[PDB]
């Protein structure tokens, strides 16, 4: 009474390229394929994905997708393309009309009902109306979510939680460096990123943490602070050098106080690294007692697409709506994305 | 609506304490509590947790817990006694006579099902008969368990799992120092200890990984040592100096074996420590990605006894039965121990 999870990949980069060989590792099948590159858009999704022997599923720019959905029988879309909710909402709608279920890496999805109300709102009224759950996933479910709400299982009182996240920008697409302000000078960086100081992963990350622990938001202050290096580095998404003394990246510092009086205090660090840099996570509860985890050299590329997998199962039975992976319990490891036929 | 959840302590040794003050700063009540030492006995629960005000609540002893339970109407008995199955039976076949929900943080009722089946079946019986639920917990739910389990989540392909668990014995009270041989010479060690080669406490939690994981257990192998110190240490559960190669506690190695493929091997250190050491907790998944975690100096006793409190509303909500906890999600955060009216 089982039969394969079936797949549209939307976005067909660096992530979409390993999802769609992953997914297949654990007994899912690819059904369409959606990127607007012109390197990428007709040619065959596992030769796009690096895969030895052509599936048969041609990549469709997006403004054809309403003809991928209608004809693939899908269960799930993956969209792995950009960051923010309002460049998200068209792929969202499409997969929300034909009543397919979506998980997408962009970073506010993972919790978007205060930074994009209006969006997340329209979305999860479409998604109920077509019987279909929405959500936002990747590395923040586990690594700056459900690893510090574990850990709090086993804690007394939470005074604080402190957490540093730092990923490699080269890793990603231009949509990861253009939000760190990757390759700008420190004038530019102030006037374009500093000063829109657009909601970082863990402005949203902390919101999810907050409604998974029970506690309301009072308030979220952000600070944009670009990172630097004494040589020139190359970005591969953006195609330049970063001259020694621009900005090779960012960290942003988010600090979430609550109304109940807990407070996190976040660091995410998306740059360009030198060479001996590694990925770091890192996390404090700070109160009784005080509990500090470490992931050692996490594999941070890995693990947002292992996650987003072992999601599927539980996307599928959610509720309709657009509903956060708050409300879901953490990702359990699947050995074979598989549904009732 | 709500009232604090109403608690028996059965053994107010040094988790016990621990816990008498703490259900108190959540929000729960003292209704209870059953110790057999002499310096226990008759004494107000209270004082002997350190706290400076008399809850008038007396300490009886075990022969006596019929009396505790049938004036107490209580939600919850707490038990922190001994380890193994055996010594644990005759307190939870009480609090199941008497409708009353249990946890122990006894390490062999983590998952007691197929190192004593006979007594884990016959309390399963007498709890569903008696409309309460009976558990295992402590540090062992999230250190030994839920911690590797939400990892798992992020993991595309699993491999083996390697743990390692470090804890002082001093830091508890005389069954732990029992359990490891400690102040044994390494013949009788070897001749007791290591010659019974009873079930180390990750024997029991790598079968509650498997049951989560949904994994089949099809072997379990373990070697017991004993663990010596190059200078004579103090045993203050023992009342004891440990001399140079006597046994200063025990190591344990567990490989768990499974139908699946997948293999936990774990390293479970118990003893007593020389000047500079600290408890330990490191696993690694090793496959797709390889991830390793490592808590720093992790706080054994203060995670052991807030997990065991974290427990207790879902302890309420469970079936009647012995319900392990790998049959729930995982603890949460609870700031109030309350019930309905
Ligand atoms: N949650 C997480 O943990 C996590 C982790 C990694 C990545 N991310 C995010 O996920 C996104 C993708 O990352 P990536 O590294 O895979 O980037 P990438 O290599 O740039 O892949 C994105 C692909 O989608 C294409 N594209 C963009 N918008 C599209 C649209 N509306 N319809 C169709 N194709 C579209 C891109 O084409 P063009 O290059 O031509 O635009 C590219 O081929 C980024 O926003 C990144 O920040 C999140
Ligand atoms: N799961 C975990 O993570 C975890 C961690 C901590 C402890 N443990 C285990 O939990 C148990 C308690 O640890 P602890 O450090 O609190 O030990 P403890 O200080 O020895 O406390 C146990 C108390 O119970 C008394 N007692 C023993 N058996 C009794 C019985 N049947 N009825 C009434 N009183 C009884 C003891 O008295 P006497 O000294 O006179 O016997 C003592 O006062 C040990 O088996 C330990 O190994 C588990």
């Amino acid at each position: 009474s089982k039969r394969p999870i079936r797949i549209i990949q939307w976005g067909c980069g660096l992530m979409g390229q390993t999802l769609i060989r992953t997914l297949r590792e654990k007994g899912a099948e690819l059904v369409g394929a959606i990127d607007h590159n012109a390197a990428r858009r007709d040619r065959d999704a596992g030769e796009v994905a690096g895969l030895g022997q052509s599936l048969g599923v041609r990549i469709h720019p997006p403004d054809q997708a309403d003809a991928v959905f209608r004809e693939a029988r899908a269960d799930v879309c993956i969209l792995c393309t950009r960051s923010i909710m309002s460049e998200l909402a068209g792929a969202l709608r499409v997969a929300a009309r034909h009543g397919v279920n979506a998980i997408t890496i962009g970073e506010e999805a993972f919790y978007p009902w205060t930074t994009s109300q209006a969006l997340t709102e329209e979305l999860d009224q479409l998604a109920r109306a077509n019987d279909c759950t929405l959500t936002g996933s990747g590395f923040q479910d586990v690594f700056a979510g459900n690893l510090i709400t574990v850990l709090a299982g086993a804690t007394h009182r939470i005074d604080r939680i402190v957490g540093l996240t730092q990923y490699n920008a080269d890793d990603y697409g231009s949509a990861l460096a253009q939000k760190h302000g990757v390759g700008l000078d420190p004038e530019t960086f102030a006037a374009r990123i500093g000063a829109s100081n657009s909601p970082s992963y863990v402005w949203n990350s902390n919101e999810w943490l907050c409604a998974q622990l029970g506690w309301r938001v009072r308030d979220i202050r952000q600070q944009l602070l670009p990172t630097t290096h004494t040589g020139t580095l190359r970005s591969a998404s953006l195609g330049r050098e970063v001259p020694a003394g621009h900005a090779t990246g960012m960290k942003a510092v988010v600090v979430t106080e609550t109304h109940e009086g807990p407070v996190i205090e976040t660091h995410c660090v998306g740059k360009l690294y030198a060479p001996g840099e590694v990925d770091l996570n890192e996390w404090t509860l700070r109160g009784e007692p005080d509990t500090t985890v470490t992931i050692r050299q996490p594999a941070t590329p890995a693990l947002t697409c292992a996650t987003v997998l072992n999601r599927l199962p539980q996307l599928l039975a959610a509720p309709p709506g657009f509903v956060t992976t708050d409300r879901f319990t953490p990702a359990t490891y699947v050995s074979r994305l598989e549904t009732e036929a």
